[PDB]
């Protein structure tokens, strides 16, 4: 009833949009991972009459209830979708995006380590995105390659006209008290990299976490202190 949403208020199977700002949704679902149940984000901005996908809902069953979704309550087609990074939170629900007539892409980097870990592979390469603080622009978003996080490939899409920073698994949301899944994560680097972020984002007013609330730009500092933290 127009709080963001969790676990607790999305019928099993099903995906929730949040309206963020003016053309700017956040798309929320939940999966089961190694026994337990977590959320996720992704994001979904307006292009003209189409609209720019970043990040799977988690999952081909929980992807095509995204597209579903999207047609319910904004009705306009997706055309393209950018993975921020290679874990199956991110590219998991590519095949079905890709069967459904999206053109998919993520860095080389991203494409590389999805493949080794077997995990689904966006189709199209985005070059540019090579060495920290990288940044190109696609469609209605930047993206910028902020270096090691959460993991060695993460990307994080910047929204200029709402001034919308989508940090995807790199930020983590404000009651987080750990680092959330770290397996592929640089710690020592992490912070260096939110720093990246923060200084190229000054007047960031939103910033979306790739699991949990929304906030501003203290969750960028929130960041760095927990995964500082947990390293301690
Ligand atoms: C798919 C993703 C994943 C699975 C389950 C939980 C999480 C969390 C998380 C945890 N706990 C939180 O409290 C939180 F808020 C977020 C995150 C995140 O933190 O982004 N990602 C998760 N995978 C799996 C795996 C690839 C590695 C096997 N080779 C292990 O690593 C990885 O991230
Ligand atoms: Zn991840
Ligand atoms: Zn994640």
């Amino acid at each position: 009833s127009g709080e963001y949403p969790t676990v607790n208020e999305i019928p099993v199977g099903e995906v929730r949009l949040y309206q963020i700002a003016d053309g700017v949704w956040s798309h929320i679902a939940t999966q089961s991972f190694d026994g337990a149940v977590y959320p996720s984000n992704g994001l979904i901005v307006r292009d003209g009459d189409e609209l720019l996908l970043i990040d799977t809902a988690w999952g081909a069953k929980n992807t095509a209830a995204l597209l579903a979704e999207i047609e319910k309550q904004i009705g306009l087609p997706v055309t393209r979708a950018v993975s921020t990074h290679f874990h199956d939170d991110r590219v998991g629900g590519v095949d079905v995006l890709r069967a459904a007539g999206v053109a998919t892409y993520a860095s080389p980097s991203t494409r590389r380590l999805a493949e080794a870990e077997g995990n689904e592979i966006p189709t199209h390469s985005l070059e540019g995105l090579s060495s920290s603080g990288d940044a190109v622009r696609f469609g209605p978003v930047e993206l910028f390659y902020p270096g090691a996080a959460h993991s060695t490939d993460n990307l994080v899409v910047y929204v200029p006209s709402a001034n919308v920073l989508y940090g995807g698994c790199a930020v983590h949301e404000l009651s987080s008290t750990s680092a959330g899944n770290v397996a592929d994560a640089d710690l020592a680097e992490w912070p260096t990299s939110v720093e990246r972020i923060q200084k190229h984002y000054p007047e960031a007013e939103v910033v979306i976490p790739g699991h949990g609330l929304p906030g501003g730009l203290d969750l960028l500092q929130h960041t760095a202190n927990v995964v500082k933290a947990h390293k301690n």
